[PDB]
Order: structure tokens, then sequence, then C-alpha cells
């Protein structure tokens, strides 16, 4: 039991521009629908009742896309489009979503500190989802609300990956529980070497977070900048015996971070869906037999 | 010779709902470069000097995407993000750009209308692009001036279309000129059954008008809700004598009106693009022999 999840957007999107100078990364579609409603949707099948979106000053178009559209809703329901008219309805009606501010790009710590002011006194735990992270079949934070309501304290995530390619995430050091698919954490390393990797349980960006990380964000050593490390507040939550483990997704994931795995996303999704993936597949077909 | 370009962009894009209730159909990404700038693009490198983009209120954002970005530029250069900082002045480098306001969306011809406000002395002819085309390899404007060199009047474009596959489009009634690839119009039939389409020439959204188009745009009957279709007009200018050619285009071309149309276009350009092309072919190889 959460009821309340955030969901920190508030990079620029760099590796998208020119696009991202004007339109947030979080907006951009995926077939025809934001990442941003993917995300919602992925939430509330997990029993978010509130969204907390932490975005930039610039970026507050991200929550707006939430609210209702009636005079949208009215010119679609005159025309007969009724297919059209569910799809609008659909984010504004998943959950109740409020903007935290960001002021500054501080990193990820910060973004989730960012959302305190808007937790109640029933926020025991909160769940933290990153946007640019797809988690297929949803429901990975329902298997971590298992291992809270067993375990307590806080849980991760993590992707399978080999040793030789793990290199560029953080990799979790790890002892086995009674679940094949939960691990007690005892750290994590950012960017081992193969040789030097404790496992091969790379870091994912879903996080079901005991509230005790807030008061965690607010003990530990800031950066150069004002940077709180979300790794360094779970590595003191450890280090004074709050419960921490994982589990290993073993679905499917997408990264929406740059344009090739986004792509791949869009491409993935449509060709499930039969109004585009019949004449895009045959297209598919021919193409890829060419240079 | 043109140096006015006129783009109608005023559509809400219903095939792109949920997205566009939030975004312009117009600024989505092609891989990473909104529709708007290759639009742009094209027309620039037929000669172009300036850009109507005609929208609506909602959609005025268009606007700021041609815009400097000063704080953004600067941090890419502090960065030293040198390649990315060139993607970012590339749009507002290209063209003078301004916007003509289309109140509601009342058919293309209406959109043309709306920018003769800002025609000078000088446009006795205008280049008109619907941004949901693209042509490839290297638009086709170019040709068509030569074609208006050659003949006076006004140039429209086709694709050579299968009969079989032509129902959706407009379809011109054509005799031959010296030049295989250009023809005399003498009529347009919409959407024609297969076996009643007077030709394989469909209407594809390009345009070199005579500025005696918004003269026939005020002279024709306009539609049940005032509804003016650039087709009426240019087919009273043929009534009186004015002449009509269309230049067939043989390259390849995109349909950018739909997220099936949208997605080839991206996996396109992807697939000869070096920093994804290999890796995203394997990857689509085995996509597609699967559900
Ligand atoms: O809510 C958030 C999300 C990300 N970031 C930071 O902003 C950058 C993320 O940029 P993004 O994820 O948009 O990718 P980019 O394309 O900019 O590299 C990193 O420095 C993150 O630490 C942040 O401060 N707040
Ligand atoms: O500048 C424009 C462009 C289009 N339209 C009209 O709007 C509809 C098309 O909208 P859009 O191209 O965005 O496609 P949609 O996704 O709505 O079908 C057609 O009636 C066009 O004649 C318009 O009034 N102004
Ligand atoms: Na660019």
């Amino acid at each position: 039991t959460f009821t309340t999840a955030i969901v920190p957007a508030a990079g620029l999107g760099t590796r998208f521009l020119p696009t991202t100078k004007s339109v947030p990364k979080e907006l951009l579609p995926v077939v025809d629908t934001p990442a941003i409603e993917l995300v919602a949707d992925e939430a509330r099948q997990a029993g978010a009742e509130r969204l907390v979106i932490v975005t930039s000053p610039a970026k507050q178009s991200i929550a707006a896309y939430f609210r209702p559209a009636p005079e949208l809703e009215r010119s679609l329901e005159e025309k007969g489009k009724t297919g059209q008219l569910a799809k609008i309805r659909r984010a504004p009606e998943l959950l109740e979503v409020e903007v935290a501010i960001q002021e500054q790009a501080l990193g990820l710590g910060h973004a989730v500190a960012c959302a305190e002011p808007n937790l109640g006194p029933e926020d025991d735990v909160v769940a933290v989802l990153l946007p640019d992270d797809l988690v297929l079949p949803h429901g990975i934070l329902e298997r971590m609300a298992k291992v809270r309501a067993e375990h307590g304290g806080s849980v991760l995530c993590a992707f399978d990956i080999p040793k030789e390619e793990i290199s560029a995430y953080g990799v979790f050091d790890v002892s086995d529980t009674d679940d094949a698919d939960v691990k007690r954490v005892h750290g994590m390393v950012e960017k081992p070497p193969a040789e030097q990797a404790p496992s091969t349980f790379a870091a994912a960006g879903r996080y079901l977070l005991d509230r005790a990380i807030f008061d965690a964000l607010r003990r530990i050593e800031p950066g150069a900048g004002g940077e709180l490390q979300l790794t360094d507040a779970v590595a003191l939550l450890i280090q004074e015996g709050h419960p921490v483990h994982v589990v290993v997704h073993r679905g499917d994931r997408h990264d929406l971070g740059n344009p090739g795995g986004f792509l791949r996303a869009a491409v993935d999704f449509a060709l499930q869906d039969p109004d585009y993936g019949p004449e895009l597949r045959a297209w598919l077909t021919d193409r890829i037999a060419r240079p």
C-alpha cells in the first residue's frame, strides 16, 4: 500500500534536441500517446491515487496534460469521434496529479526531495517511477509492494544484465532471500568494470521508498552544486539498519532516454496495434530487405 | 520566381490524440527533428526567403521554435556540446518566419487565404507546402518553378499511385506535355473509385500558385460552414483560362498525417543514419518476424 507516486520529469532531454528546445521530452508520443501517460498508467495499475510530477519551471505543461479539456471534448463529441474522446479522457481520470517545481536540475535525489511538501501523513511509503524507463508487463511495483509487506523498509528494482554489458549501470551488491527474484541489498556500485561487478543486477528506475528516505536525503553530504545522491541516501538507510531489498524484473523494458531506444518502443507498440501494425509490418518487411 | 512559402498548419491532429491535446502535430519529431523544420528546410532549399506559417491561436508555439534560444545556446556552449548547439541554431537561421492566424479550421483554401495580409508587392507567385507531406530526396518546388517559367500560371504536384490504391486522394484529369513528368491539368476528381480514376496522378501537398488564387478564393461559393477548398479555386482559374500544370514526383515520400506514416518516416531516416542504422536493422529483422 502506497497511494502516492512521484515522477521526476525535470531533465532537458539534450539527447532529443532540437525537439526538446520546444517540447518536453515526457510529452513526446509513443505511437500516439505521451510517455508521461504510459508511466501514469503503470502507477495507477499498481494502486496510486495521486501522482506528483517533479518538473522545471519551463516544463509545467507536463501537468496541464492531465487537466480536463472541456472544449476539445465537446468538439470531438459534436463530430461523433467517440474513440478519440475516450483517449483524451483517459489521463485526467487516471488519478489526481500535482506539480512540484525543481528550480534547477540538481539530480534525482534532489528531485525526489522536492516532492516532500506534496505528501500527507498517510504517505508511509511512496513509489518513484523514472519516465525514461518502461517496464513491461505492468506490475513491477506490485511485486515490490509484496516485498515491502513481508520485510518492511524500502524496495528497489533491477534488470538482470550480463557483467560484460553492465558497466554503464549502478550494480547491486546482493544476497539471496526465500524468493529467487527478491534480493537483499547490501549496497550499490556505480559503473563497475565487468571484473569488479558485484552481481548481474543493474539498477532500474522504479522505487518503493519508505518515508525515511526524506530524512536520509537531508542528512547526506550534498554535491558541488547541491546535488543529493539518491544512492547515498539509500546507503545511509542501509548503514542505519533499514531493510532494503530489490526485485528483479523478468519482463521486457524500453529506454526512452535516446531517440534510438524511443523509436524501438514506438515500433514495438505500433506493431501490436491492429490500426497500424499490419500496414507498418508490411512496409518494414520490404524496407529492411533494401539499403 | 517565388520568395514566400506558406505552410498551412492550423489543423488539430485528431489522428495523433491524445498527444495533440498538448503538443502541436508539426512539432512532433522525426527521429529527433520536428516535422516543421524538415518542411522549412525544403522551402529554403527551393529558394524561399520567408515562411508564413498559418496556425490556430492554440498552436502559435510552432512560432517560438524558429526563434533563438539564448540561455539554451549558452548552456550547450558551456558544456562544449558543439554538435547539439548547431542542431538548435539550424532552424532559426534557415529563413525569416512569420505567423498568420486561422481563427477556426475552415479548410485549406481558407488557410491559404489567411496568409494574404502577409504578402508584399513582389509576391506574384507563392509556394504552399502542406506540413504532412515530405517530398524526397530534394523536394520538387525548383522543378515546379521551371514549369511556371516555361508556361506561366500555376503548378501543382502529384504522386504516381496505382488506381487500386488511389481512392483516398484527389486525382488529376491530365494531358501530356513534351516532358513525361509534366502534365497539363484539366481538372481533379475527389476520391474516385479505382475504375473511375482519370489517371494515376494523386494530388500532393505542394503548390506554386499565382497571386490570382486569392481572388479565386474570394469568388468561390463558400461551403456549408464557410469551408473554402483550394480545389474549387484552382478549377475556377482553369475555367478562366489560367494555365495549370502538374509535376509528377518520382522519388520517395512520407505521410506524417497519421502515427503509422510518421513511424515509417522515422525508421526510413534512422536506418540511413549511421548512429542507429546497423543495430536498428537487426532489431527490426527480429521484431517484424514476431507479432
Ligand atoms: O526530475 C529530474 C530528472 C532528471 N534530472 C537531472 O537532469 C538530467 C536528466 O536529463 P534527461 O533525463 O532529460 O536526459 P538528457 O537528454 O538531458 O541527457 C540529469 O542530470 C538528471 O540528474 C533532474 O534534475 N530532475
Ligand atoms: O492550416 C490548415 C490545415 C488544415 N485545415 C483543415 O483541418 C483538417 C485537417 O486537420 P489536420 O491536418 O491536422 O489532420 P487531422 O489529424 O485533424 O485529421 C482539414 O479539414 C483541413 O482542411 C485547416 O483548416 N487549416
Ligand atoms: Na537541427
